[PDB]
C-alpha cells in the first residue's frame, strides 16, 4: 500500500537517472519505500488493449511462481503499475551473466525451469475460460532473492475457449510456425515458446546467434539431433558451469525438441512437460 | 468485507435473495455489518463472449471514477466464482422508480430532471476521458439507479467499449439506433440515442415498449406526434401522475429528445452539447 505522492518524488518526478529499462509499451522505474514500477507509455488504440490484459490477469490468478501486482495507480492522467523489485533480475540476465554475474548452477536451472512450468500450468487451466500467456521467454522470467522464478508480460495474453499487427516486436524469435504464417494462436504456443527457453537454460547462447550469417539457436539444436546426432546437441552445453550427468542433460533435448514443433499436433502439453520436467531433477543428483 | 462474507449473506446464493438476472449475471442482494449491498455474480453456465463482458465491467470500474457511476467496492475471485459487489442503492432503479412499482411516491420533476444531468454528466465524463474515450453502449433507465437522496448512478458497463467510427460482430435491443442494428456500427453518438430515449421515458412515465397487443414502441410513437401534430401534442403524453410542468419546461426537452434520439447518426448532438441544454433548462423549472 502506497500512495501517487510517494511515487511522484520516489521516481523523482520520473527521472531519466531513475529508470531501470524501457520495453514495448513501458518504461520500468526504480522506486524505494524498494519496488520496480511500469509506466503507460502515451495510439492508444493497441497500447491500452495490452495495459488492460496486463492488470486483467495479475488481479485475477495469483501464483508463487508469478510476479505479484503489489498496486495500481490511476492518476494525474498517468496509469502506471508497482511491483515487488526481483534481487536476481531477469533470467536472460542471469544465464548470459551481465555484469560478471555468478553462473547459475543446474539445480538452480532445472529449478526455475520447473518453477515456470507450474505456473503456465496453472493459467492453462483456469476455470472461466483457460488463458494463453503467449509473450514467455527467458526475458519476462524474473528471479527474487532466493533465485524462484516469476513470470511478467501478460500483455499479449488472451482467454481461449489472430492479428499479426498485434504482435510483440520483441517476442517474434519465440512465436511459432502457424502463429506467424497463419496467424493461428494455440493453447500450444506457450509449450513452443517454453521448449525454446529450455534450449537457452542447456546452451547459455542467445536467442539468435551471433554468428555472421545471423542464424537462430531453435534451427541449429533443431539440425543437430535430426541429423549428426543426439549426443552432438551436447556440444552446446553451458560451459560456464561444471558437467551434469549425460541423462539429465539428453531428457532436457529430448523434451524441448518436442515443445519446439513446428507441426502443432506432435507439441505436448504442460502436464506432461511438468511431469518429465521434476522426473529429470532426479536425475541429476543420483 | 471478505468472500466468506457473501456466501453466508446470500446462503449459497439461494434464489429468495437474487433481486435480479441479467443477461450474463446474476445480481443478489447481501446485507453484512449492519450494511447492506448488492453482489453481482458471472453466470458461469458461451465461454468467451460471457468473459469479455465480464471484463468490462471490471475495467472501468476500476479505472474511472465520477459520483454518478456506482462505485465497485470489492470485487472477489476464489472458489472460481467470480463476482463483483455495489453499495445498494436504496432508492431501487429509475425504471422502477418512474413505473412506481411498490406504489413509491411518483418522481417529481425537480429530482426527474436531476436524474437526467446527472447521467448526462457521467456519460460526458467516459466520452473524455485521457487514455481512450470509453462509450457505454448500455445506458437504460434500468441500468440507473437512485441513491439515498434521489441522485443517479450508472451501472452496466459489461458492453461498454474503448474507441480511438468502430464496429460490432453482431452476434432486447431497443435502446439501438438504426445504425447498430442494420450496419453494427458503434460510436460514440450511441449513447446519445439511447440517452434520448430515457428523456422519453422520463417525460412520459410510459415503459420503452408500450404493453398493448402490436407491442409498439415509446419513441415510434412520439415521432408520429411530433411529425404529424408537433409537439403540442407530444406534452399530452406528459406523466398525468404528477402536477403538471412548465411547458417551456417540458418543450425543451422533447426537442433535446428528439435530437438525442436522431435517426441518423450524424445529426444527434455531442453530449456536453445535452449537459449545456439541461442545466439551462432546470432554471426554467
Ligand atoms: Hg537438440
Ligand atoms: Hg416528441
Ligand atoms: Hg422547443
Amino acid at each position: 500500500s502506497i500512495s501517487f505522492q510517494n511515487i511522484i518524488e520516489g521516481t523523482r518526478n520520473f527521472h531519466k537517472d531513475f529508470l531501470i529499462g524501457e520495453g514495448e509499451i513501458f518504461e520500468v522505474y526504480r522506486v524505494e519505500i524498494t519496488y520496480a514500477v511500469k509506466l503507460f507509455k502515451q495510439q492508444c488504440k493497441k497500447h491500452w488493449k495490452r495495459f488492460l490484459s496486463e492488470l486483467e490477469v495479475l488481479l485475477l490468478f495469483h501464483h508463487p511462481n508469478i510476479l505479484e501486482l503489489a498496486a495500481y495507480f490511476t492518476e494525474t492522467e498517468k496509469f502506471c503499475l508497482i511491483y515487488p523489485y526481483m534481487r536476481n533480475g531477469t533470467l536472460f540476465d542471469r544465464l548470459q551473466c551481465v555484469g560478471d554475474t555468478a553462473p547459475l548452477p543446474w539445480h538452480i536451472r532445472i529449478g526455475i525451469l520447473i518453477g515456470i512450468s507450474k505456473a503456465i500450468h496453472y493459467l492453462h487451466n483456469v476455470q472461466p475460460c483457460s488463458v494463453i500467456c503467449g509473450s514467455i521467454s527467458s526475458a519476462n522470467i524474473l528471479l527474487d532473492d532466493q533465485f524462484q522464478p516469476k513470470l511478467t508480460d501478460f500483455a499479449m495474453a488472451h482467454f481461449r475457449s489472430i492479428n499479426m499487427t498485434s504482435s510483440s516486436s520483441k517476442h517474434l524469435w519465440y512465436m511459432p510456425e502457424e502463429y506467424i504464417r497463419q496467424g493461428k494462436l494455440s493453447i500450444k504456443t506457450d509449450v513452443y515458446s517454453f521448449g525454446i527457453v529450455i534450449m537457452e537454460v542447456l546452451t547459455g547462447c542467445r536467442v539468435v546467434l551471433d554468428d555472421p550469417k545471423h542464424i537462430q539457436l531453435r534451427d541449429l539444436l533443431r539440425e543437430l539431433m535430426e541429423k549428426r546426432g543426439l549426443d552432438s546437441c551436447l556440444s552446446f552445453l553451458d560451459k560456464k558451469v561444471p558437467p551434469c550427468p549425460r541423462n539429465f542433460s539428453a531428457k532436457l533435448f529430448c523434451l524441448a525438441g518436442r515443445c519446439a514443433a513446428t507441426r502443432a499436433k506432435l507439441r505436448p502439453s504442460m502436464d506432461e512437460v511438468l511431469n518429465t520436467l521434476e522426473s529429470t531433477q532426479a536425475s541429476l543428483y543420483f
